[PDB]
């Protein structure tokens, strides 16, 4: 019970900050994120034994892909413990455990190729989940893990409470598909501007929460420049594997994903800060005033990739 994580000073204070970065050693990450679950929801939301054997088992379930990866599970937890931390009082207990388990679990057993692949490919997964395929395996996987002996790390809620905590998980985890982020965002701007938002209705807290989840999955657009420069290559190299398996099947892949087309790059993050990440984080900082570092920090870095671009790096 009286068992705190504590952080060396210069992470316990960098890590209440948005642009935090988890660093390269691998074996404090566990801890970084229990010590966020015990400051983000209490030291008795879960049981440490529990918690700790469940983290061990959805990190041996990402893969060593150079993207998708163990550190992006933490990285994603990290942004949404940052939201909850700046907007105390908007979430329930409920909300705070499941999102926070929910980031962690929203990637697991990704390989690295996109809904889009896994259709052209006619992968297993792609009969089974017609729409936002790899995001219904991550839920699958998420549950799968939750229920091996001695992971239940809900097993103290009352049946009620564990059905909505797995129906915020499994709605967090579905919004991380980028495909249905366009429409909700259009309609969270809508209901904001007609003045019409209410976070006492459930379905208008479930589209809130989902833009939560874009804006945290995203958040390596949000860091430091040489942070958000470094994450691109491991972002492009995934694109790059993805465009040499298109062209194994004989399809030509989009620019973007071409390993022959490095130059169109920076170009291409321009295309993503203005069609996602910008309009992304504007709306949530309507929501969310508190988030507006995210903002500031993704136009810091739309700025960066524009002077990539002017030749001056
Ligand atoms: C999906 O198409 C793209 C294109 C350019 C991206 N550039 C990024 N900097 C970026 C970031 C931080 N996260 C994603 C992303 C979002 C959701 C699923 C998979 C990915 Cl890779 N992207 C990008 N996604
Ligand atoms: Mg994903
Ligand atoms: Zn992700």
């Amino acid at each position: 019970g009286l068992m705190q994580f504590t952080l060396p000073v210069r992470l316990c204070k960098e890590i209440e900050l948005f642009h935090f970065d988890i660093g390269p050693f691998e074996n404090m990450w566990p801890g970084i994120f229990v010590y966020m679950v015990h400051r983000s929801c209490g030291t008795s939301c879960f049981e440490l034994e529990k918690l700790c054997r469940f983290i061990m088992s959805v990190k041996k379930n990402y893969r060593r892909v150079p993207y998708h990866n163990w550190k992006h599970a933490v990285t994603v937890a990290h942004c949404m413990y940052a939201i909850l931390q700046n907007n105390h009082t908007l979430f329930t207990d409920l909300e705070r455990k499941g999102l926070l388990i929910a980031c962690l679990c929203h990637d697991l057993d990704h390989r690295g190729f996109s809904n889009s692949y896994l259709q052209k490919f006619d992968h297993p997964l792609a009969a089974l989940y017609s729409t936002s395929t790899m995001e219904q395996h991550h839920f699958s996987q998420t549950v799968s893990i939750l229920q091996l002996e001695g992971h239940n790390i809900f097993s103290t809620l009352s049946s009620s409470e564990y059905e909505q905590v797995l129906e915020i998980i499994r709605k967090a985890i579905i919004a991380t598909d980028l495909a249905l982020y366009f429409g909700n965002r259009k309609q969270l701007e809508e209901m904001y501007q007609t003045g019409s938002l209410n976070l006492n209705n459930q379905s208008h807290r479930d589209r809130v929460i989902g833009l939560m989840m874009t804006a945290c999955d995203l958040c390596s657009v949000t860091k430091l420049w040489p942070v958000t420069k470094l994450t691109a290559n491991d972002i492009y190299a995934e694109f790059w594997a993805e465009g040499d398996e298109m062209k194994k099947l004989g399809i030509q892949p989009i620019p973007m994903m071409d390993r022959d087309k490095k130059d169109e790059v920076p170009q291409g993050q321009l295309g993503f800060y203005n069609a996602v990440a910008i309009p992304c984080y504007t709306t949530l900082t309507q929501i969310l005033p508190p988030t507006e570092p995210l903002l500031k920090a993704c136009r810091d870095n739309l700025s960066q990739w524009e002077k990539v671009i002017r030749g001056e790096e």
